[PDB]
């Protein structure tokens, strides 16, 4: 079981997952069952936006996802990050769908990690934006079922060239470099990303989900993490 | 009268106020008597940094002060400024020293603010490694002057090297900051300062803080020593 902290746009209510009986964004640690959650008016066809962010001083995982129509969604979650993260790890964008499909469209990626060391405003820092995901994107890792397409945009699922979602798909798209999170002698380590997504549906019940994660260097989509498991987790442990 | 938030790196206990009985850091809102506070043993005459950061989602004001040889102190507090804070206001540094004094200079001062919505993202960044003595993005106030030495000195230090005592002195930016905004999924930012607060005296006074208040904040009047240069008061 690889180490999973994620951010979960969650739009299918598993109720045997403990999911609320509602969309919702989550807060994953090492498991699907959320810390910490929050009701999400999902809005079909539309362009949504997430934010994650964290610094190690005060110790609180945030996101907040929103639409344009001015309407969103906040959680947040308590944690020493690096109690629970590997010094190097890979960050990347998880998808699935079950019987219930989705467009699992990423449009924009963007990311920045800083460890802030005991000196005068020198960091270690990574930071990367997508707006245009292309053919040959050599700086991704995908995994699954995941193309960046010729449209500019990441297909973390499988679609039909006709705009139709497939369902029981699992796509994950991961930065090629590993991420310094973290180290010894780190007095700041902080990260946010953002991520701009379609998440549409014919269906009435759009499933699953995009989940922006962290976990180790060779983390590969866990077998049986499919539809409700958002390609993060094996089980629902 | 002009509101304030404050992240202050105070040296001095002052019990008679509110302080703890030794030297400091603390979240400041609207009053010197720190909302929370943390045990923050100051090195004499070492280089040191201090972050600030706060998001407005997570809704927690987070300060870190550092020195080279890995020590350093944090504290946080779960505030949510967009309530505290008018949508429009100047950051800056602020410094004082009283009977006690110490140098209150500042090396290197940098600053973000981001405020999105729904890549609709207004921001400001600046980054000041040296001053320069005609820093025209810079509202100075009462006796803070940027030396020559490539530095910022906030409070008034002698031709020799020596602190003033009964100074005070702060540098604000001269552009106002949107701090905040109505359709505003996220408002946040991050100040990191470097400072050198050196004494001979064998306890220092007073402090350095970051700050965050209305366009038109002036030094309300007599806050010098204790006061840091922020209230008028110790309310
Ligand atoms: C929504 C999001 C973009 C994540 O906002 C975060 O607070 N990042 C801001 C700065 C924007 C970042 O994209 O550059 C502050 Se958080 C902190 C900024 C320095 C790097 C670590 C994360
Ligand atoms: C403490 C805090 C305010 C968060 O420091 C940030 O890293 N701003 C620095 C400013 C560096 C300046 O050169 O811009 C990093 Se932001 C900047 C964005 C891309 C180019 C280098 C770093
Ligand atoms: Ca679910
Ligand atoms: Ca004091
Ligand atoms: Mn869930
Ligand atoms: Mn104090």
């Amino acid at each position: 079981a690889d180490t999973i902290v994620a951010v979960e746009l969650d739009t299918y209510p598993n109720t045997d997952i403990g999911d609320p009986s509602y969309p919702h964004i989550g807060i994953d640690i090492k498991s699907v069952r959320s810390k910490k959650t929050a009701k999400w008016n999902m809005q079909n066809g539309k362009v949504g936006t997430a934010h994650i962010i964290y610094n190690s001083v005060g110790k609180r995982l945030s996101a907040v996802v929103s639409y344009p129509n001015g309407d969103s969604a906040t959680v947040s979650y308590d944690v020493d990050l690096d109690n629970v993260l590997p010094e190097w790890v890979r960050v990347g964008l998880s998808a699935s769908t079950g019987l219930y499909k989705e467009t699992n469209t990423i449009l924009s990626w963007s990311f920045t990690s800083k460890l802030k060391s005991n000196s005068t405003h020198e960091t270690n820092a990574l930071h990367f934006v997508f707006n245009q995901f292309s053919k040959d994107q050599k700086d991704l890792i995908l995994q699954g079922d995941a193309t960046t397409g010729t449209d500019g945009n990441l297909e973390l699922t499988r679609v039909s060239s006709n705009g139709s979602p497939q369902g029981n798909s699992v796509g994950r798209a991961l930065f090629y470099a590993p991420v310094h999170i973290w180290e010894s002698s780190a007095v700041v380590a902080s990260f946010d990303a953002t991520f701009t997504f379609l998440i549409k549906s014919s269906d009435s019940h759009p499933a699953d989900g995009i989940a922006f994660f962290i976990s180790n260097i060779d983390s590969s989509i866990p077998s049986g993490s499919t539809g409700r498991l958002l390609g993060l987790f094996p089980d629902a442990n």
